[PDB]
Protein backbone atom coordinates (compact mmCIF):
# COMPACT_ATOMS: atom_id res chain seq x y z
CA UNK A 1 0.00 0.00 0.00
CA UNK A 2 1.11 3.56 -0.76
CA UNK A 3 0.33 4.41 2.86
CA UNK A 4 3.02 2.03 4.11
CA UNK A 5 5.26 2.75 1.11
CA UNK A 6 5.13 6.48 1.90
CA UNK A 7 5.95 5.72 5.54
CA UNK A 8 9.02 3.61 4.75
CA UNK A 9 10.26 6.07 2.13
CA UNK A 10 9.73 8.97 4.54
CA UNK A 11 11.38 7.25 7.54
CA UNK A 12 14.50 6.26 5.60
CA UNK A 13 14.69 9.64 3.89
CA UNK A 14 14.82 8.13 0.41
CA UNK A 15 12.57 10.47 -1.59
CA UNK A 16 15.59 11.64 -3.58
CA UNK A 17 16.33 8.01 -4.47
CA UNK A 18 12.84 7.18 -5.73
CA UNK A 19 12.61 10.45 -7.66
CA UNK A 20 16.01 9.98 -9.31
CA UNK A 21 15.01 6.43 -10.26
CA UNK A 22 11.92 7.88 -11.95
CA UNK A 23 14.01 10.41 -13.88
CA UNK A 24 16.38 7.61 -14.87
CA UNK A 25 13.65 5.33 -16.19
CA UNK A 26 11.53 8.09 -17.79
CA UNK A 27 10.83 7.66 -21.51
CA UNK A 28 12.92 9.47 -24.11
CA UNK A 29 11.18 10.41 -27.38
CA UNK A 30 12.06 12.85 -30.17
CA UNK A 31 10.90 16.48 -30.12
CA UNK A 32 11.97 17.35 -33.66
CA UNK A 33 9.04 19.64 -34.46
CA UNK A 34 9.56 21.71 -31.30
CA UNK A 35 13.28 22.15 -32.04
CA UNK A 36 12.72 23.43 -35.60
CA UNK A 37 14.27 26.93 -35.97
CA UNK A 38 10.94 28.44 -37.03
CA UNK A 39 9.40 27.29 -33.73
CA UNK A 40 12.00 28.82 -31.44
CA UNK A 41 9.79 31.76 -30.43
CA UNK A 42 6.90 29.42 -29.60
CA UNK A 43 8.77 27.72 -26.75
CA UNK A 44 9.20 29.47 -23.43
CA UNK A 45 12.12 27.22 -22.46
CA UNK A 46 14.88 25.56 -24.49
CA UNK A 47 14.87 22.49 -22.25
CA UNK A 48 11.10 21.90 -22.22
CA UNK A 49 9.49 20.51 -25.37
CA UNK A 50 6.56 18.22 -26.22
CA UNK A 51 7.30 14.83 -27.79
CA UNK A 52 6.40 14.66 -31.50
CA UNK A 53 4.11 11.66 -31.06
CA UNK A 54 1.88 13.26 -28.42
CA UNK A 55 2.01 16.98 -29.27
CA UNK A 56 -1.21 18.87 -29.95
CA UNK A 57 -1.44 20.14 -33.51
CA UNK A 58 -3.14 23.43 -34.26
CA UNK A 59 -5.64 23.11 -37.11
CA UNK A 60 -3.95 25.62 -39.40
CA UNK A 61 -1.83 25.62 -42.56
CA UNK A 62 0.82 28.20 -41.60
CA UNK A 63 2.30 26.50 -38.53
CA UNK A 64 0.55 23.82 -36.47
CA UNK A 65 3.04 24.01 -33.60
CA UNK A 66 2.21 24.72 -29.97
CA UNK A 67 4.18 23.55 -26.93
CA UNK A 68 1.41 21.26 -25.65
CA UNK A 69 1.05 17.54 -25.10
CA UNK A 70 -1.92 15.18 -24.95
CA UNK A 71 -1.68 12.89 -21.92
CA UNK A 72 -4.03 9.97 -22.56
CA UNK A 73 -4.53 7.74 -19.53
CA UNK A 74 -6.15 4.60 -20.92
CA UNK A 75 -7.03 2.71 -17.73
CA UNK A 76 -8.20 5.83 -15.91
CA UNK A 77 -10.16 6.80 -19.04
CA UNK A 78 -9.13 10.46 -18.88
CA UNK A 79 -7.01 12.68 -21.10
CA UNK A 80 -5.29 15.97 -20.23
CA UNK A 81 -3.53 18.61 -22.28
CA UNK A 82 -0.39 19.87 -20.54
CA UNK A 83 1.09 23.06 -21.94
CA UNK A 84 3.44 25.92 -21.06
CA UNK A 85 2.21 29.28 -19.84
CA UNK A 86 1.28 31.18 -23.04
CA UNK A 87 3.84 33.64 -24.45
CA UNK A 88 2.90 37.13 -25.71
CA UNK A 89 2.95 35.69 -29.23
CA UNK A 90 1.20 32.35 -28.55
CA UNK A 91 -1.90 33.56 -26.70
CA UNK A 92 -3.94 33.24 -29.89
CA UNK A 93 -2.53 29.76 -30.52
CA UNK A 94 -3.42 28.76 -26.95
CA UNK A 95 -7.05 29.76 -27.31
CA UNK A 96 -7.13 28.22 -30.80
CA UNK A 97 -6.12 24.95 -29.15
CA UNK A 98 -8.81 25.27 -26.47
CA UNK A 99 -11.40 25.80 -29.20
CA UNK A 100 -10.23 23.03 -31.55
CA UNK A 101 -9.81 20.45 -28.77
CA UNK A 102 -13.26 21.36 -27.39
CA UNK A 103 -11.96 21.89 -23.85
CA UNK A 104 -14.40 23.09 -21.18
CA UNK A 105 -11.83 24.06 -18.56
CA UNK A 106 -8.36 25.54 -18.20
CA UNK A 107 -6.35 24.87 -15.02
CA UNK A 108 -3.61 27.42 -14.26
CA UNK A 109 -1.15 26.62 -11.47
CA UNK A 110 1.31 29.50 -11.77
CA UNK A 111 1.18 33.29 -11.54
CA UNK A 112 1.73 35.76 -14.38
CA UNK A 113 4.36 37.37 -12.16
CA UNK A 114 6.61 34.88 -10.35
CA UNK A 115 9.66 35.82 -8.28
CA UNK A 116 9.79 39.06 -10.26
CA UNK A 117 10.12 37.51 -13.72
CA UNK A 118 7.01 36.97 -15.85
CA UNK A 119 6.55 33.20 -16.15
CA UNK A 120 3.37 33.74 -18.17
CA UNK A 121 1.49 36.29 -20.30
CA UNK A 122 -1.87 37.79 -19.28
CA UNK A 123 -3.92 35.68 -21.69
CA UNK A 124 -7.41 36.31 -20.26
CA UNK A 125 -9.34 39.55 -19.56
CA UNK A 126 -9.08 41.08 -16.10
CA UNK A 127 -12.20 43.23 -16.58
CA UNK A 128 -15.65 42.48 -18.00
CA UNK A 129 -15.69 45.65 -20.09
CA UNK A 130 -12.29 44.95 -21.68
CA UNK A 131 -12.63 41.85 -23.83
CA UNK A 132 -9.67 40.43 -25.73
CA UNK A 133 -9.42 39.83 -29.45
CA UNK A 134 -6.81 37.46 -30.84
CA UNK A 135 -6.45 38.66 -34.42
CA UNK A 136 -4.09 35.94 -35.63
CA UNK A 137 -6.56 33.17 -34.73
CA UNK A 138 -9.76 35.23 -35.04
CA UNK A 139 -11.07 34.53 -31.54
CA UNK A 140 -12.70 36.76 -28.93
CA UNK A 141 -12.47 36.25 -25.17
CA UNK A 142 -14.65 37.91 -22.55
CA UNK A 143 -14.59 37.74 -18.76
CA UNK A 144 -18.14 36.91 -17.63
CA UNK A 145 -17.55 36.59 -13.88
CA UNK A 146 -14.93 35.61 -11.31
CA UNK A 147 -15.03 34.17 -7.81
CA UNK A 148 -11.90 35.09 -5.88
CA UNK A 149 -10.81 32.90 -2.97
CA UNK A 150 -7.82 33.15 -0.63
CA UNK A 151 -5.56 30.85 -2.66
CA UNK A 152 -7.36 30.40 -5.99
CA UNK A 153 -9.80 32.09 -8.38
CA UNK A 154 -12.50 30.59 -10.59
CA UNK A 155 -13.42 32.58 -13.68
CA UNK A 156 -16.22 32.15 -16.16
CA UNK A 157 -15.16 33.15 -19.66
CA UNK A 158 -16.87 33.29 -23.03
CA UNK A 159 -14.83 32.21 -26.03
CA UNK A 160 -16.15 33.15 -29.45
CA UNK A 161 -14.94 31.90 -32.82
CA UNK A 162 -15.28 35.15 -34.78
CA UNK A 163 -15.47 33.21 -38.05
CA UNK A 164 -18.64 31.28 -37.21
CA UNK A 165 -19.76 33.52 -34.34
CA UNK A 166 -20.42 30.41 -32.27
CA UNK A 167 -19.57 30.85 -28.58
CA UNK A 168 -18.54 28.60 -25.69
CA UNK A 169 -18.27 29.00 -21.92
CA UNK A 170 -14.81 28.20 -20.56
CA UNK A 171 -14.13 27.79 -16.84
CA UNK A 172 -10.75 29.05 -15.63
CA UNK A 173 -9.42 27.54 -12.38
CA UNK A 174 -6.41 29.51 -11.18
CA UNK A 175 -4.39 28.22 -8.21
CA UNK A 176 -2.60 31.39 -7.12
CA UNK A 177 -0.33 30.21 -4.29
CA UNK A 178 1.70 27.35 -5.79
CA UNK A 179 5.39 28.41 -6.14
CA UNK A 180 7.55 27.18 -9.01
CA UNK A 181 9.42 24.03 -7.94
CA UNK A 182 7.31 24.23 -4.79
CA UNK A 183 4.25 22.52 -3.34
CA UNK A 184 0.71 23.51 -2.27
CA UNK A 185 0.21 24.73 1.32
CA UNK A 186 -1.46 21.43 2.23
CA UNK A 187 -3.06 18.29 0.78
CA UNK A 188 -6.39 19.76 1.89
CA UNK A 189 -6.06 23.01 -0.06
CA UNK A 190 -4.88 21.12 -3.14
CA UNK A 191 -7.66 18.53 -2.88
CA UNK A 192 -10.27 21.24 -2.33
CA UNK A 193 -9.09 22.84 -5.57
CA UNK A 194 -9.01 19.57 -7.52
CA UNK A 195 -12.51 18.58 -6.43
CA UNK A 196 -13.80 22.02 -7.37
CA UNK A 197 -12.51 21.34 -10.90
CA UNK A 198 -14.11 17.89 -10.93
CA UNK A 199 -17.49 19.17 -9.70
CA UNK A 200 -17.59 21.87 -12.38
CA UNK A 201 -17.91 19.07 -14.91
CA UNK A 202 -14.83 20.35 -16.76
CA UNK A 203 -13.18 16.92 -16.53
CA UNK A 204 -16.17 15.06 -17.96
CA UNK A 205 -15.53 12.75 -20.96
CA UNK A 206 -18.31 14.54 -22.84
CA UNK A 207 -15.98 17.53 -23.17
CA UNK A 208 -12.54 17.71 -24.74
CA UNK A 209 -9.46 17.26 -22.50
CA UNK A 210 -8.93 19.81 -19.75
CA UNK A 211 -6.04 22.17 -20.43
CA UNK A 212 -3.58 22.26 -17.53
CA UNK A 213 -0.62 24.62 -17.38
CA UNK A 214 1.89 26.31 -15.10
CA UNK A 215 5.10 27.93 -16.36
CA UNK A 216 6.80 25.01 -18.11
CA UNK A 217 3.77 22.75 -17.95
CA UNK A 218 5.59 19.87 -16.25
CA UNK A 219 6.25 20.40 -12.55
CA UNK A 220 3.05 21.72 -11.02
CA UNK A 221 0.81 20.51 -13.86
CA UNK A 222 2.38 17.06 -13.63
CA UNK A 223 1.62 16.93 -9.91
CA UNK A 224 -1.99 18.00 -10.51
CA UNK A 225 -2.74 15.37 -13.17
CA UNK A 226 -0.86 12.57 -11.41
CA UNK A 227 -2.97 13.02 -8.28
CA UNK A 228 -6.22 13.18 -10.26
CA UNK A 229 -5.37 10.10 -12.33
CA UNK A 230 -4.34 8.09 -9.25
CA UNK A 231 -7.56 8.95 -7.40
CA UNK A 232 -9.50 7.99 -10.52
CA UNK A 233 -7.69 4.63 -10.65
CA UNK A 234 -8.34 3.85 -6.97
CA UNK A 235 -12.03 4.42 -7.62
CA UNK A 236 -12.08 2.09 -10.64
CA UNK A 237 -10.02 -0.90 -9.49
CA UNK A 238 -11.47 -3.61 -7.25
CA UNK A 239 -8.36 -3.01 -5.15
CA UNK A 240 -7.61 0.67 -4.32
CA UNK A 241 -4.24 -0.38 -2.87
CA UNK A 242 -3.03 -1.69 -6.23
CA UNK A 243 -2.26 1.84 -7.44
CA UNK A 244 1.50 2.28 -7.92
CA UNK A 245 1.94 6.06 -8.11
CA UNK A 246 5.52 5.65 -9.37
CA UNK A 247 4.20 3.47 -12.19
CA UNK A 248 1.41 5.92 -13.02
CA UNK A 249 3.87 8.81 -13.22
CA UNK A 250 6.15 6.93 -15.64
CA UNK A 251 3.14 6.11 -17.82
CA UNK A 252 2.30 9.82 -17.86
CA UNK A 253 5.92 10.66 -18.73
CA UNK A 254 5.54 8.69 -21.96
CA UNK A 255 3.42 11.61 -23.20
CA UNK A 256 5.31 14.63 -21.86
CA UNK A 257 8.77 15.03 -20.33
CA UNK A 258 9.69 15.93 -16.76
CA UNK A 259 6.28 15.60 -15.13
CA UNK A 260 6.83 16.44 -11.44
CA UNK A 261 10.06 18.40 -10.99
CA UNK A 262 11.19 17.79 -7.38
CA UNK A 263 11.41 14.95 -4.89
CA UNK A 264 9.21 17.00 -2.60
CA UNK A 265 6.53 17.40 -5.30
CA UNK A 266 6.58 13.61 -5.57
CA UNK A 267 6.22 13.26 -1.79
CA UNK A 268 3.30 15.71 -1.86
CA UNK A 269 1.64 13.71 -4.64
CA UNK A 270 1.61 10.69 -2.33
CA UNK A 271 0.09 12.78 0.45
CA UNK A 272 -2.62 14.17 -1.81
CA UNK A 273 -3.53 10.70 -3.08
CA UNK A 274 -3.45 9.18 0.42
CA UNK A 275 -5.67 11.91 1.87
CA UNK A 276 -7.92 11.95 -1.18
CA UNK A 277 -8.43 8.20 -0.94
CA UNK A 278 -10.33 8.83 2.30
CA UNK A 279 -13.07 10.51 0.26
CA UNK A 280 -13.06 7.88 -2.49
CA UNK A 281 -13.39 5.02 0.01
CA UNK A 282 -16.60 6.50 1.35
CA UNK A 283 -16.70 8.98 4.23
CA UNK A 284 -17.83 12.03 2.24
CA UNK A 285 -17.16 14.10 5.36
CA UNK A 286 -13.55 14.88 4.40
CA UNK A 287 -14.95 16.81 1.44
CA UNK A 288 -16.22 19.69 3.58
CA UNK A 289 -13.25 19.12 5.88
CA UNK A 290 -10.75 20.16 3.19
CA UNK A 291 -12.84 23.24 2.45
CA UNK A 292 -12.47 24.27 6.09
CA UNK A 293 -8.77 23.39 6.33
CA UNK A 294 -7.99 25.30 3.12
CA UNK A 295 -9.53 28.48 4.57
CA UNK A 296 -10.95 29.86 1.30
CA UNK A 297 -11.53 33.62 1.05
C1 LIG B 1 13.40 18.26 -17.00
C2 LIG B 1 14.38 19.49 -17.14
C3 LIG B 1 14.28 20.43 -15.86
C4 LIG B 1 15.29 21.66 -16.02
C5 LIG B 1 14.79 22.91 -15.07
N1 LIG B 1 15.13 24.15 -15.95
C6 LIG B 1 14.75 25.46 -15.67
O1 LIG B 1 14.00 25.58 -14.53
C7 LIG B 1 13.90 26.06 -16.84
C8 LIG B 1 12.54 25.41 -17.20
C9 LIG B 1 11.55 25.28 -16.30
C10 LIG B 1 10.88 26.41 -15.65
C11 LIG B 1 9.81 26.18 -14.63
C12 LIG B 1 9.45 24.68 -14.29
C13 LIG B 1 8.38 24.33 -13.22
F1 LIG B 1 8.67 23.07 -12.71
F2 LIG B 1 8.53 25.30 -12.22
P1 LIG B 1 6.68 24.24 -13.77
O2 LIG B 1 6.62 23.15 -14.86
O3 LIG B 1 5.83 23.88 -12.55
O4 LIG B 1 6.19 25.58 -14.36
C14 LIG B 1 10.22 23.48 -15.04
C15 LIG B 1 11.23 23.81 -16.01
N2 LIG B 1 14.87 26.18 -17.91
C16 LIG B 1 15.63 27.27 -17.98
O5 LIG B 1 15.65 28.24 -17.29
C17 LIG B 1 16.61 27.10 -19.12
C18 LIG B 1 17.44 25.82 -19.27
C19 LIG B 1 18.46 25.59 -20.35
O6 LIG B 1 18.00 25.27 -21.49
O7 LIG B 1 19.68 25.72 -20.08
N3 LIG B 1 16.67 28.28 -19.96
C20 LIG B 1 16.02 28.43 -21.10
O8 LIG B 1 14.91 28.04 -21.33
C21 LIG B 1 16.29 29.97 -21.61
C22 LIG B 1 16.78 29.88 -22.88
C23 LIG B 1 18.31 29.70 -23.02
C24 LIG B 1 18.92 29.59 -24.41
C25 LIG B 1 18.01 29.64 -25.71
C26 LIG B 1 18.64 29.52 -27.20
F3 LIG B 1 19.58 28.45 -27.15
F4 LIG B 1 17.62 29.05 -28.05
P2 LIG B 1 19.19 31.16 -27.69
O9 LIG B 1 20.38 31.77 -26.75
O10 LIG B 1 19.77 30.98 -29.12
O11 LIG B 1 17.95 32.32 -27.73
C27 LIG B 1 16.40 29.83 -25.51
C28 LIG B 1 15.81 29.95 -24.11
MG1 LIG C 1 -15.49 46.70 -12.60
MG1 LIG D 1 -19.90 39.23 -11.35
Amino acid sequence: EMEKEFEQIDKSGSWAAIYQDIRHEASDFPCRVAKLPKNKNRNRYRDVSPFDHSRIKLHQEDNDYINASLIKMEEAQRSYILTQGPLPNTCGHFWEMVWEQKSRGVVMLNRVMEKGSLKCAQYWPQKEEKEMIFEDTNLKLTLISEDIKSYYTVRQLELENLTTQETREILHFHYTTWPDFGVPESPASFLNFLFKVRESGSLSPEHGPVVVHCSAGIGRSGTFCLADTCLLLMDKRKDPSSVDIKKVLLEMRKFRMGLIQTADQLRFSYLAVIEGAKFIMGDSSVQDQWKELSHED
